[PDB]
């Protein structure tokens, strides 16, 4: 399949070069997978999720996303137009409030939750979960992401917006989670973007057009928006059975676009993420 003048991002994982307006992608899109989305929820009818999401917890008075952050991360992961996998299950897990702030102790919560819940649920392709969010380092914090990816969900995490290096960000800094960085379409690393030895992969941040609330659309930068890319990226290839919840990170570094990427500092990987489909 292919989709013809599509956001920039959704073009660069499918190219093995910068300035291209085509997202190449097998027809599967994601069927059969499942990606939770733990951020401030999902506008579940949004029309551009066409009845594929749905909250399954909040951890606040509602379910309803009033800020917009964690419709757009979910747009990026499924939705038909702005959506790497447009054809996964999204399940919309509200750990932070309507400001986007919350605690530690129900980003882990809904961490638990999701390492529960999944058994619950039908995705005979596997499960993802896909985390836009942190703080200063916690071992608490890491400790849940990595609890999370041992029961079998694969876990993509965002290194952070403070231009640093990840090592001093939770949960970026777990090794055994998919840490994601940003690049913007000149395959830049975006200027905000963290850096350091514990990044695992890089994907499209900068400018990143997405689903917003009030059914709406806007593009707003952030390695919040290239974890999605990265989150969704991993459902497609799980649903094509070319890797695994334990090993997509891994595969998805192997198949990557190695050294197309600028503005690298020395020890931090030089990958970005690629479908690598071929029509
Ligand atoms: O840069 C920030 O906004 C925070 O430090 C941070 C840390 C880790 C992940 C995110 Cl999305 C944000």
């Amino acid at each position: 399949a292919a989709q013809t003048n599509a956001p920039w991002g959704l073009a660069r994982i499918s190219s093995t070069s910068p300035g291209t307006s085509t997202y190449y992608y097998d027809e599967s899109a994601g069927q059969g997978s499942c990606v939770y989305v733990i951020d401030t929820g999902i506008e579940a009818s949004h029309p551009e999720f066409e009845g594929r999401a749905q909250m399954v917890k909040t951890y606040y008075y509602s379910s309803r996303d009033g800020n917009g952050h964690g419709t757009h991360c979910a747009g990026t992961v499924g939705s038909r137009t702005y959506g790497v996998a447009k054809k996964t299950q999204l399940f919309g897990v509200k750990v932070l409030d309507d400001n986007g702030s919350g605690q530690y102790s129900t980003i882990i919560a809904g961490m638990d939750f999701v390492a529960s819940d999944k058994n619950n649920r039908n995705c005979p392709k596997g499960v993802v979960a896909s985390l836009s969010l942190g703080g200063g380092y916690s071992s608490s914090v890491n400790s849940a992401a990595a609890r999370l990816q041992s029961s079998g969900v694969m876990v993509a995490v965002a290194a952070g917006n403070n231009n640093a290096d990840a090592r001093n960000y939770s949960p970026a800094s777990e090794p055994s989670v998919c840490t994601v960085g940003a690049s913007d379409r000149y395959d830049r690393r975006s200027s905000f973007s963290n850096y350091g030895s514990v990044l695992d992969i890089f994907g499209p941040g900068t400018d990143i057009l997405s689903t917003w609330i009030g059914g709406s659309t806007r593009s707003i930068s952030g390695t919040s928006m290239a974890t999605p890319h990265v989150a969704g990226l991993a459902a497609y290839l799980m649903t094509l059975g070319k890797t695994t919840a334990a090993s997509a990170c891994r595969y998805i570094a192997d198949t990557a676009n190695k050294g197309d990427l600028s503005n690298i500092p020395f020890g931090t990987v030089n990958l970005l993420a690629y479908n690598n489909y071929q029509a």
